């Protein structure tokens, strides 16, 4: 049970910790973790019945297994904490899977996947948030063209449906967030706030608090 | 509490789940998490009182703060789950920090697969987060490179696991969460061709299981 209050300075306090950069609390760790574990069950239930290219035994089609696992591509740097939690829940539900990473920046690709045999494989992208939809459209087109997967789906921790600029509907969504700048649980302002266990909205203008390049 | 036993086939069972690839249990999730948080407290206690280059106020020196955080470089892919947990414990202890990533591989000789994107580490306290120190060659390569290319004020290493018997070059990380036996470990980031990373516990691998997945991913 989380204790949420405001101190005399009007600042949000969660379990004794003050968040002076926060406007509102979106989700506590308990709510976030329950939502991720629920989507993990959905992903495991959806993929465990499926089959795809057998690269372990030289063809043809074979069930998703430890021999031929679901391929997960995690988008760095935003999705690493979400990914770490999600994979452990996928393991709890017994879904065979392997994870590789691509790195994008604001588009530029900074780091490519090292996986080289995704042709005819079921591929799932783990992403932090779908807001405008532009980042995912860039990643999806790149992965489809270079890897030619059997299927390509997207699981996001957060959906901000009010921010869309292009058509993007993830296949799996853990949480819906307000039409505001969110921080915490991987969400950042110049790499700050990613380690928070809860998700908050940012006080307006605080997005410029750390102008110095790291 | 965890229950650890062997079933009628002699297979290790932890909390109702069988681990047929495992030879021995090294650490349960509870022991791992307690050990990471304890080191997080040590890291926070060590860095909290220190100062380094001020890149926020373009000044000289300032305390470690959200304006001038500790710089953490996490070594992919093995350290990503460990890093996710450690940063949350570091936040619990109030240590201001930011995380970037590098990736290295061996051909054994070392090569950089992915570079960090941080470009202002000169005069900064830098902490490397690595999954394991075994031979010491991977960390010798990384420390020599970060020191020469970034000129940090200080450079320290935190490892989830130390395999002391594996050393071929001198390497003692400043912070160690767990000490592992001199064997192939799996679980909590440790893997066989990317399998077993999602396990919440760390185990030793049965000797005949290391070549179970020969196909490149
Ligand atoms: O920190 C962040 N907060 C957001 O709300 C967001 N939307 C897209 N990308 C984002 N990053
Ligand atoms: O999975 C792993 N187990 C080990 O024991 C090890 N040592 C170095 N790198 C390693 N990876």
């Amino acid at each position: 049970v989380h204790v949420v209050s405001r101190n005399a300075e009007g600042v949000i306090v969660v379990d004794g910790k003050a968040y002076p950069m926060a406007e509102e609390l979106v989700a506590t760790e308990s709510v976030i973790q329950r939502s991720i574990k629920a989507v993990a069950k959905q992903i495991a239930d959806f993929y465990r019945p499926l089959s795809h290219r057998d690269t372990h035994g030289g063809g043809g089609v074979a069930p998703i297994s430890d021999e031929n696992p679901l391929i997960i591509i995690s988008v760095l740097k935003g999705s690493y904490i979400f990914t770490a939690d999600m994979v452990r829940y996928l393991g709890d539900y017994g879904l065979p899977h392997v994870v590789d990473f691509l790195r994008v920046a604001s588009m530029q690709l900074l780091a490519e996947t090292q996986f080289k045999a995704l042709r005819g494989k079921h591929v799932l992208i783990l992403e932090d948030i779908v807001d405008s939809g532009k980042t995912l459209r860039y990643i999806l087109d790149k992965v489809q063209r270079e890897h030619q997967p059997a299927t390509l789906k997207v699981c996001v921790l957060a959906d901000k449906p009010g921010g869309r600029r292009v058509t993007m509907q993830p296949d799996f969504v853990c949480l819906t967030v307000p039409n505001k700048y969110v921080i915490g649980y991987g969400f950042e302002v110049n790499d700050r706030f990613r380690c928070f266990r809860h998700i908050f909205t940012l006080r307006p203008g605080e997005a410029r608090r750390y102008p110095a390049h790291l």
